[PDB]
């Protein structure tokens, strides 16, 4: 599936996934396609998605699955020549975690490179039965490139509220997203090859991802310590054989400041570790930075 | 506290959904628009932030019949759904026409997800004309009734007592325009005391600590141009047909004062001065103030009151 402009698509699915996807187009998210997947028959969360399926017309994860299977002729022309897929159920369980491993496993099948992105729900949330959340990753994980698990307890470490709590749930996932996708399709100062994005992510297995974020002085090593000591990333770090780092900033971000911050992502990174760095203009942040890490395998020793 | 807090305004049926657009027609800032209904074709149409359509199947997207226990279960079935939408908000207004079966229905299951959630739960609400009949008018009483037991504070407005305001309303299209305005001045009245105050600032903390808990309320609206405006717009506000006559027996109560930036201190004073002297003498009352450039030279007095 060769482009030269890298095709991305953005899935969301079921009621949470839908209303991230929302979240992305309210923020402004440029540069990918959003797809919405509605799999309840009862309810439709409307969204401005450029493409929308509404799979449910016909809260168990098995329900959404088979709505997903169903309908796996439409799915894959919707998806039929993206080089890039993300699929999430974003916050919150039901049919989209049945359906998220479904639309996942067409991306792979048609060639994608396919992320799924998928939230751990913070320990006071309880616990429905069966183990549903915990077997919605491993359904996904079997199907993904690459899975992004976000850790929402680990937020409570970065002293919160409870509305903060879950407005910092949102954040970090629209993150999974943004983080990756900004740094293949908006220009920086240090572009990144789509082709690297796919050595470092195929096939790759479960990936945790840090963020960091600093104002004025140092900002870019200050950042950049942030993101890679990220309490989301679990210590993953050491570990990664796979390491992605993005830093978005102004149009000013200097090279010297720039190489500053990859210099520490490499001594931090196991020494055997594929590194991906590059930068993203965004002039809206005024003297902000803001930094991704996305951390992917394990160490084998 | 520099806490910068979420609203979120949420209306479920016909009638709430018809007052959000009006809300967002005449540009209320600073909160997210939720539109809930059983009708795809109306959602369609409406200008909410966030639209869900519910009770597809026991419905098929024609309304819940007026039967409430219809709309109650399309909300309950969706609950996770609403949940997630709402999850972040510190503050949730829940607005319908009662007398249907989705808004009697369902906005109580709302709000007590909303409450669940720790938000602050404000009910907005209208009792249905008497012209509508004896089961609309029982549906309604109900749905308040439950309502009441999910919401910090509700509040209630007979669409009755819009017949005595204003100009004889031409017509029942206008009638049903006029309660949609006056839902959105419940709300407005409120929430632009957070989002853009005046000289004397009334932030969320204080919000939520007149209105948690508060039980049932009433409010009443005033606005007057020209010499002597506060005056008189607080004394309208406090003698309006929707507040049933109650100001003296409430024991708190929130008022808040809208001009342009040039609204001073003298002016807010003497309305604060008249409603004062105008409430029972052990109420407790908040007086707060809003910027709108857009007014003119009219002010706009809002007066919430609770703790009967
Ligand atoms: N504010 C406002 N109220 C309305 C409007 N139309 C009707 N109402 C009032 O709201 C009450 C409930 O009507 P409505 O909201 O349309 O029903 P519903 O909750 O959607 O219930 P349904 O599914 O059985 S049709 C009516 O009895 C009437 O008093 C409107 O356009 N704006």
């Amino acid at each position: 599936p060769h482009n030269y402009l890298a095709v991305i698509k953005v899935v969301g699915i079921g009621g949470g996934g839908v209303n991230a996807v929302n979240r992305m187009i309210e923020q402004g998210l440029k540069g990918v396609e959003f797809i919405a997947i509605n799999t309840d028959a009862q309810a439709l969360l409307m969204s401005d998605a450029d493409v929308k399926l509404d799979v449910g017309r016909d809260a168990d994860p098995e329900v959404g699955r088979k709505a997903a299977e169903d309908a796996k002729d439409e799915i894959e022309e919707l998806l039929r020549g993206a080089d890039m897929v993300f699929v999430t159920a974003g916050e919150g369980g039901g049919t989209g975690t049945g359906g998220a491993p479904v639309v996942a496993s067409i991306a792979r099948k048609l060639g994608a490179l396919t992320v799924g992105v998928v939230t751990r729900p913070f320990s006071f949330e309880g616990k429905r039965r069966s183990n549903q959340a915990e077997n919605g990753i491993a359904a996904l994980r079997e199907s993904c490139d690459t899975l992004i698990v976000i850790p929402n307890d680990r937020l409570l470490q970065m002293a919160v509220s409870l509305m903060d709590a879950f407005r910092s749930a949102d954040e970090v996932l629209l993150n999974g997203v943004q983080g990756i996708t900004d740094l293949i399709t908006t220009p920086g100062l240090i572009n990144v090859d789509f082709a690297d994005v796919k050595g470092i992510m195929s096939g790759a297995g479960t990936a945790l991802m840090g963020i960091g974020s600093a104002r004025g002085e140092g900002r870019s090593l200050k950042a950049a310590e942030i993101a890679i000591n990220s309490p989301l990333l679990e210590a993953s770090m050491e570990g990664a054989q796979g390491v992605l780092m993005s830093i978005a900033g102004g149009s000013d971000l200097g090279l010297f400041e720039i190489n500053e911050a990859a210099s520490l992502v490499q001594d931090a990174a196991h020494p055997d570790a594929n590194i991906i760095f590059g930068t993203v203009i965004d002039d809206s942040l005024g003297d902000e930075v803001r930094v991704t890490v996305i951390a992917a395998g394990f160490d084998v020793s």
